[PDB]
């Protein structure tokens, strides 16, 4: 679609937006918009900086990230926000550790 660096923040957007598992469950599915505070009251109660997929595309789609690591470090930020809120037995946890993994296999590629 446009630039090198435009270019490179769908890919890694979409990389993790798109990832599947061998059942063909989308693991990114929960992660696209949080909750309002009367429904997940405790995540607000529990993180500092609330992050969505949905907040980092508008980001991406308005042109405000001036580099790809800017990018990577929001969905870190999502990620461990998932594993400090969630207990490590609970199915989003791990989803989050799959994803943090997809993510930086995604980066390390370019
Ligand atoms: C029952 C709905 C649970 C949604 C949810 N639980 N824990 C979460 O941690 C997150 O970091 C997160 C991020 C974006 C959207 C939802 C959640 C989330």
């Amino acid at each position: 679609y446009m630039t090198p660096m435009q270019q490179k923040l769908n890919e890694v957007y979409e990389a993790v937006k798109n990832y599947t598992d061998k059942r063909g469950r989308r693991l990114s599915a929960i992660f696209l918009r949080l909750p309002s505070r009367s429904e997940l009251p405790d995540y607000y109660l529990t993180i500092k900086k609330p992050m969505d997929m949905e907040k980092i595309r508008s980001h991406m789609m308005a042109n405000k990230y001036q580099d790809i690591d800017s990018m990577v470090e929001d969905f870190v930020m999502m990620f461990n926000n998932a594993c400090t809120y969630n207990e490590p037995e609970s199915l989003i946890y791990k989803d989050a550790l799959v994803l943090h993994k997809v993510l930086l296999e995604t980066r390390r590629d370019l």
